[PDB]
């Protein structure tokens, strides 16, 4: 069981731009779930080698995690917020189809996301 190339964070000819929403993304939305105390699971790409989950990508086909959208975002990958927006929810996601209702990852994956939507909700 080897690891799969981690997501792309920048691409020549994929369309990109800076926009105030993709800033507060940035400094307000990303840095707050990445400083919660349940990031430490979310803040790279998934290694199956590394934490003995052979089937992990056996299930998941399009992993996403935090430290790939934070790079996406440091690099104005996106074109708009709802591009980034649905990297986190990829993420949240694919938790929740890999672990069972009641996990505890899954349970740091759901707090997570409820604070996700919460700073959604300001978004200007
Ligand atoms: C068995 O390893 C655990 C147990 C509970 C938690 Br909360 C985290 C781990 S882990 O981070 O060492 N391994 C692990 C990570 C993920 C991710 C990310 N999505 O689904 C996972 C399942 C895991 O066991
Ligand atoms: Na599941």
């Amino acid at each position: 069981g080897s690891n799969p190339p981690p997501p792309e964070t920048s691409n020549p000819n994929k369309p990109k731009r800076q926009t105030n929403q993709l800033q507060y993304l940035l400094r307000v939305v990303l840095k707050t779930l990445w400083k919660h105390q349940f990031a430490w699971p979310f803040q790279q790409p998934v290694d199956a080698v590394k934490l003995n989950l052979p089937d992990y990508y056996k299930i998941i086909k399009t992993p996403m995690d935090m430290g790939t959208i934070k790079k996406r975002l440091e690099n104005n990958y996106y074109w708009n917020a709802q591009e980034c927006i649905q990297d986190f929810n990829t993420m949240f996601t694919n938790c929740y189809i890999y672990n069972k209702p009641g996990d505890d990852i899954v349970l740091m994956a759901e707090a997570l996301e409820k604070l996700f939507l919460q700073k959604i909700n300001e978004l200007p």
